[PDB]
């Protein structure tokens, strides 16, 4: 059908919330692909029954066959080793290479979202091996990182979480650049709320640290982050599929923005029917740019080790 | 039932989209009240059948009896003469008085939203005659006025309409204060988009004029505005009912904000389970404040004629 | 964009709720077309601002130009004289002819939904003059008529309205065939609820009469039916657009079902990406079929007068 | 807040999709309670960030303290040993006893949904130890079991999954009673589709076996069922919270229906603001009743071993 076909390359925990949310939102047919035998068929089966509860009609099928990438409109890549961090780099590069090959053969016109960490590295590797246009591949980062910052501020301020807006750029991971100057509450600069003593500078510094360290905080609580990563990816995928043209911070190919080329980094983009319709370059000051540069340098360091 | 009871005092065009949207959103039971015999029963009947299409369960009933205000959780007032403008003032004051009396008797604990124009005048009159607390009554203005500004900018910029945020304050009507400095696009100050030549200052001045004159533009096109007014009111009502704590610009009692007391004017407020949970005072400069003052003066002029 | 283009040929009251609901549901871009100068531009403007409140991104534009049918994915026809009934027949035939011509020229691949009454007559006339395939054009009837029956029963039984299912076939209008034997409550035959004394046969006979006479009841209450007609049409259009494959009772071309050919009549169909994917023929008994025959005869009588 | 408080007693896989869906649907504040230290705080944190993506405002908090049951409006019990089956019975009885004690002390007015298997046994044990009224506690079964049957049929018939309705009664588990006679497609008896050769009797027998064995099929595919169980529970909880009055098949206290008293079994009930508002007794024939009796006997056998 002219229903979108959404192929989830990797059927782990992120894959399993993504499938669930696609059905809840009736976004398209789903393929849960994985290298593990049968498991994705089992998850797919479980998930398919929710069509009833949700009043939806999305097929959800499992796959242990790469050729099921054929005809995909959207491909979401979570496959990769997670278990030092740097030693995994060349192993995951191999995974990106193999997936990129299959994308180039089976669905060269697919919109691709990469999640595999370190995302700003893996997304470019997949970009290079899949051959897809620069506007048709992006990496998960800023939507997810900002959800934490937005949420933490909204709880202090007692407002709707979505009413806090905020920008985190450069890279996903420990070098993420939190931009205090670009935080708003109901469209109003956060500095007004600081001036008013509704939230203090010291509080915000604790929230910034908490934001950066959230994955680690969840892992030390003996859980792992996958629900919010999944919702963020679906917000991105949905903006493409429904041509919403939402402004969403994602890892995209830089061509001069922030003084950087030939690298992917986190910046606000507009996602619509044509993929990345606009790359928005924040007019950073020199102090913010210095931090952006550190993010890019780290991405470059890890990319060099990936080969 | 512990379903909310929502009483629409006035069952005209705004009333009829409001009832429709309450059912679409399953927000609560609806009473379409009006002084016109039977018409609200007819609209209510029509609307009730949509429960099937929407998978909802909201009763929708008509009423020609004020005592059906009893037990209302939310009351929305659109009743009033619309057909000079100033001569209608004392006539609509009489309507606010009569409604306020019935609210005080039948539902003193209701959250009240006033739409009747000029809203910043009528809302205070109803406040005074209903006896309800200052945090439990508000007027429609800024949500609706900003929807126009946000929408027009979003079309120029090719972004999701909701991703433009903007503030219009002071009053509804021709003295509305559009604050250029408080416009953002995906949380980013609009000035960046001006610096970048994505939108010009002259364009924005045309959009500001268009925003102010939108009711008149719709009326000269031989229609009348009621769909968006209705959606805006429901966004407000929904924030209260579901305790969303959205930041929404509404007419509320001023107690010193902007140098003004003992008057209602448009400002961002937070709407939650406790009504107006926060009144947010924008840190306006002297030039913006001068325009705010003109808005208040006009409200005061018309209020004096209402008595 | 690959957003659907939905053209509403007729921008009256039904047209105005349809546009509103398309935006609420983010279903596609909307054109409000009408022969009345400027009015559809005014309604379209009003409606467009709701994109903000709804978090949607659908263009809503007015049109006084038939060529704006070009590229329509879905066309919904409400245009026609409403103000005896039979004398309007040839006048509305002329309207169907003119619209069909423009559909054939501008959007031969559009899915068409006809509302203009008497719908079972007008839909076939449009079918003949537009040249579209039999699976790509349908008429509004059963979804709307059954909404009333389902709703009235659900109120007596104190259950979710959607949990009552029911079939009304043959034609829209006074000859509609209500099939008692095909009513269920939560999938359970209604006869069990009658056996149990939760609802009586005499009650159901009053509900059947009320269902048939609902348009007239609304009109005698000094309103007119347009909200539910609009929601029903959007349920149909949405099933096509999103390939839901809902079972919905609509006027469709009969090719032997119920002993009838070369005529449109109300029966359950399945609406998906391929239009009418299945025509379902209820296995009526001779008594039910006699009533079906009367419905068809009346449609035929009026069709003969249309030429 | 007058937001509902929903306490999930057990924060495993079912608990984690339930929390996610409550936020997606903005249904109320969530507590993920578990005996495992910190894990529910970690899941709760992850889940809380989705408020941003979903435009919701639900708190999601973890808890290792039973007294956080205080003020719960809805309590959902998934805690229990899963790893023969009968040997776990007295162990899980102990868990129901401990939970029931805390419910009686902290939230005697809560609506309770039990999931712990065997559900028809555990729900009655919790009923007895919590002291709550018979209309305020139910067990998960029929909504979930029928989702499978409805889904499998809808795929054969190429219709919207929700348009298949079906009844499975008696008990959850291997003795579930699938009632062929109560299956409909778009409200039309399934036998018509059999008469028409759209689906065969032998196909349906394979689908019935598949339905019964679905948990086992998922487990043999190296997954486990938790997504659909979660969606089904939320459909139930949502019907209560929003007073939808949906007809949903659940385990409830029998007081003579089907010839059975002093036992819980699966039957259609109506869930609204007053809990179980109606217990609906299907008018089973002697052959269907014999199978119902076997279901009850097995529940009774296991209940006897639980003490
Ligand atoms: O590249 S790493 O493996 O060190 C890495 C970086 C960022 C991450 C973010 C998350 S998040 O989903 O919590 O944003 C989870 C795991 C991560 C791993
Ligand atoms: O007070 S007036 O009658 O002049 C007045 C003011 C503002 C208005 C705004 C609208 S709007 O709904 O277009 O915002 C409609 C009618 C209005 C009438
Ligand atoms: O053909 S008539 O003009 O007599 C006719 C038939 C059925 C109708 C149904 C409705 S309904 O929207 O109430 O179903 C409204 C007007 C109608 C007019
Ligand atoms: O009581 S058992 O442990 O044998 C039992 C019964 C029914 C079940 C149903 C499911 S289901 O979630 O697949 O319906 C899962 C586990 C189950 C365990």
């Amino acid at each position: 059908a002219p229903k979108a076909k959404i192929v989830l390359v990797g059927s782990g925990m992120i894959g399993g919330v993504m499938a669930t949310l696609i059905v809840q939102k009736n976004l398209g047919d789903v393929v849960l692909f994985d290298i593990v035998k049968n498991m994705p068929h089992g998850k797919a089966l479980d998930t398919s029954h929710t069509n009833v509860m949700a009043y939806s009609n999305c097929k959800v099928s499992g796959s242990n066959t790469y050729d099921d990438l054929a005809g995909a409109d959207v491909v979401i890549v979570t496959a990769g080793f997670t278990k030092n961090r740097d030693d995994l780099l060349p192993l995951n590069n191999k995974i990106m290479i193999e997936i990129g090959g299959h994308i180039k053969k089976n669905c060269p016109n697919a919109f691709i979202i990469v999640v595999t960490n370190p995302v700003d590295v893996m997304v470019q590797l997949l970009h290079q091996h899949s051959g897809v246009p620069k506007n048709k591949i992006i990496g998960l980062g800023g939507v997810l990182d900002t959800s934490r910052l937005k949420y933490y501020i909204s709880q202090k301020l007692n407002v709707c979480p979505r009413d806090v807006n905020a920008h985190i750029v450069g890279a996903h991971g420990n070098k993420m650049v939190l931009l205090k100057r670009y935080i708003t509450v109901g469209g109003i600069p956060l500095q007004e709320f600081i001036n008013n003593k509704l939230i203090s500078d010291a509080e915000l510094e604790a929230i910034f640290d908490r934001t950066v360290n959230t994955a680690l905080e969840i892992v030390n609580l003996h859980a792992s982050p996958y629900v919010a990563p999944a919702a963020a990816i679906i917000e991105m995928a949905e903006s493409y599929l429904k041509d919403l043209k939402k402004v969403l911070i994602c890892s995209t190919l830089l061509e001069g923005q922030y003084g950087h080329s030939d690298i992917f980094g986190g910046t606000p983009v507009v996602l619509g029917a044509n993929g990345v319709e606009q790359v928005i370059e924040l007019q950073l000051n020199s102090e913010e740019k210095a931090k952006f540069d550190e993010a890019i340098a780290e991405t470059k360091r890890m990319k060099a080790l990936a080969h």
